């Protein structure tokens, strides 16, 4: 029992992290097979970095303008190219620690682990969600760009996130590993605004089931509701609409606990209108929305990887 | 910016995890150099465990009664012995992935990362604190025993925790790697009660400084307090006493921010008497107590390892 914000074990990813230096800019890269992926804003100087033309900036570089250090070992770069907002540096050596891996684009509401890095070195690992406004609520300092977000499925690392930007609200923005940003952000040195964020309703309900599964039931009631009556209250409280999709993939949890999805919706409604009256759920005084239904099943039944 | 509950990167520990089987009981062990460490209740049969005599049970075992699997590879046990609540299994092969490592016993209030495992395989990693009642608020299913908790300083893993027990309140109890329990718990199949828990006052204060550093200042006040007038209110609210040792360890954070420790104590005082009035701090509606001052400095300055 117990329920924690849990991250994937990070060993397959640590063995891929490297340092990339172009000029006086240093950040992190990802070494897979004979390729190193990093944020393209590594080729910027502080002046380019206000409104660069990256095509121009990259035409002006050669392979020798990029220093890639895998620990002590300096890797020799033999090619480079840009794919959207990421640079791809071809090196003369395949990474012997390359895991099985995929590149994946996640949707809003899905979670992943972030291995925050500096100068090529892991500093820590935490779990995050892609918010509905396509930002992430991260923990990132200067030098962290090029840290990756990932999931592990069985034996395979699925990379889904590379870090580029911090917004003025203190939240974070990035791309997938093909360099396409999540949301409407650009890799320039400008103050950029995110859309209004919303609560991931389906994850709140999943966490409510983790609660029940761990013996927190005080918030349950004898009532039920229709999906339409529930979304009416959801809009009032800045929650994402609940779909039938969403209802369905909560089925496993609903069945495990005996509580229909729309009974649990009725408890969320009363929690929303009445608050928590100084009580807690799974150790929190807020409705938590960064666990998916599969996160909840994984943890409340001990799925392993290797 | 941003502030998350961050665990250490887990790869140095992942490469030490193995599976141990005696009879039909399977759990996790830790392989360092040519020794495998695991909970001694692996030698129990389901009936032995209401109140076993482990010295009797172990004298009844031979090396061949232990199956140790490092993945596919079965390791030969060449010796065995018990140290308090852990078994030490001599194997004929030194682990090639053995990190620099220490064994450390931690105090209450200190934090560590847990690599939860099943059948030898990493499932996830999260950060915990040793509570003042010597329990941890973990997430552990059947099969998790022998999972370890740890810190990393530079290149060295300091193991501090090995998992054995779940208490009926849903929190967890275990040993150091010399097999001595934290708190008054024993490894048998009985309902065991932990003392009342208290809040780690020094960690709350550090976390208040993490807040300020990240731009949450709403809770600050013009006031100050004496360490004793502050400790009077704390006892009333089940907070641990603040010492001058604690005051001293908050020096760096106090200095980074410009806020004297006892000005911040006067802010914690008002939060306890008046609550947070529907506000949050660092995304939490409760006062968080599982960050030490050095967790806060590390994360808010990007300290790395290797
Ligand atoms: C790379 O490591 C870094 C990550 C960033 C630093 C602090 N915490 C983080 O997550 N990325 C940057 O510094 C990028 C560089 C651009 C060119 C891609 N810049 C931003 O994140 C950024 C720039 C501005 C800004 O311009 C004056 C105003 C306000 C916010 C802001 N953020
Ligand atoms: C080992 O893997 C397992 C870990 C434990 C199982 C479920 N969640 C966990 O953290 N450890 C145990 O099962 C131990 C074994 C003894 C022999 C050390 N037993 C308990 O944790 C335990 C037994 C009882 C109990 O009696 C049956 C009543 C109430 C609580 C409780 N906890």
């Amino acid at each position: 029992s117990g329920f924690r914000k849990m991250a994937f074990p990070s060993g397959k990813v640590e063995g891929c992290m490297v340092q990339v230096t172009c000029g006086t800019t240093t950040l992190n890269g990802l070494w897979l097979d004979d390729v190193v992926y990093c944020p393209r804003h590594v080729i910027c100087t502080s002046e380019d970095m206000l409104n660069p033309n990256y095509e121009d900036l990259l035409i002006r570089k050669s392979n020798h303008n990029f220093l890639v250090q895998a620990g002590n070992v300096q890797l020799r770069v033999i090619g480079h190219s840009m794919q959207n907002c990421v640079l791809k540096l071809k090196v003369d050596t395949a990474n012997p620690k390359t895991p099985k891996y995929k590149f994946v684009r996640i949707q809003p509401g899905q979670t992943f682990s972030v291995l925050a890095c500096y100068n090529g070195s892991p500093s820590g690992v935490y779990q995050c969600a892609m918010r509905p406004n396509f930002t992430i609520k991260g923990s990132f300092l200067n030098g962290s760009c090029g840290s990756v977000g990932f999931n592990i499925d069985y034996d395979c690392v699925s990379f889904c996130y590379m870090h580029h930007m911090e917004l003025p609200t203190g939240v974070h923005a990035g791309t997938d590993l093909e360099g396409n940003f999540y949301g409407p952000f650009v890799d320039r040195q400008t103050a950029q605004a995110a859309g209004t964020d919303t609560t991931i309703t389906v994850n709140v309900l999943a966490w409510l089931y983790a609660a029940v599964i761990n013996g927190d039931r005080w918030f349950l009631n004898r009532f039920t509701t229709t999906l339409n009556d529930f979304n009416l209250v959801a809009m009032k409280y800045n929650y994402e609409p609940l779909t039938q999709d969403h209802v369905d993939i909560l089925g496993p949890l609903s069945a495990q606990t005996g509580i229909a999805v729309l009974d649990m919706c009725a408890s969320l409604k009363e929690l929303l209108q009445n608050g928590m009256n100084g009580r807690t759920i799974l150790g929190s005084a807020l409705l938590e929305d960064e666990f998916t239904p599969f996160d909840v099943v994984r943890q409340c039944s001990g799925v392993t990887f290797q």
